[PDB]
C-alpha cells in the first residue's frame, strides 16, 4: 500500500458552556510533508465519528525534524453556535 496519515487522540475536553468538544491531537505523516487541513480533518472525523459540518480545524503544528504534527480542533454539537463563536475566516480556511 501506499503511506497513510494515522491520528492519535491526545485530549479531548467538553466545554459544556460552549457546547464544544476540544480535541488534541497528534497526526503521523511517515514519508510526506504535512497534510492539508482537508484530509487531516477528514481522518479525524472518521476517526471519531463526528459531523464534519461542525468540526473546525484550529491549527496544525509541523516540525522539521520529523513526521509527526500536533493539531486542535473543536467540535461544535450546534451548528448556529459555531457561527456564533469562530471567526468567518477559521471557518472559511476548514471548508466550513
Amino acid at each position: 500500500f501506499m503511506l497513510e496519515m494515522e491520528i492519535k487522540i491526545t485530549e479531548v475536553k467538553e466545554n459544556k458552556l460552549i457546547g464544544r468538544k476540544e480535541i488534541y491531537f497528534e497526526i503521523y505523516h511517515p514519508g510526506e510533508p504535512t497534510p492539508s487541513r482537508k484530509d487531516v480533518k477528514g481522518k479525524l472525523v472518521a476517526m471519531l465519528d463526528l459531523n464534519p459540518e461542525t468540526t473546525v480545524i484550529q491549527y496544525i503544528r509541523s516540525y522539521f525534524g520529523s513526521y509527526k504534527s500536533k493539531g486542535y480542533a473543536k467540535y461544535y454539537y450546534d451548528k448556529d453556535r459555531m457561527l456564533y463563536i469562530e471567526p468567518e475566516y477559521i471557518l472559511i480556511r476548514d471548508g466550513i
